């Protein structure tokens, strides 16, 4: 399934998105991701639309 992430950082902002054979997975993905790209903040998960959203 696709999962989307939406980036909102205070200088980086952007979205991409990935395919993972469930959400857990999503999980590790987007957060290996988002450290890599130096984002750290409170992370939040819609089922419903399969976004993961991430603020700092």
């Amino acid at each position: 399934m696709t999962y989307k992430l939406i980036l909102n950082g205070k200088t980086l902002k952007g979205e991409t998105t990935t395919e993972a054979v469930d959400a857990a997975t999503a999980e590790k993905v987007f957060k290996q991701y988002a450290n890599d790209n130096g984002v750290d903040g409170e992370w939040t998960y819609d089922d419903a639309t399969k976004t993961f959203t991430v603020t700092e």
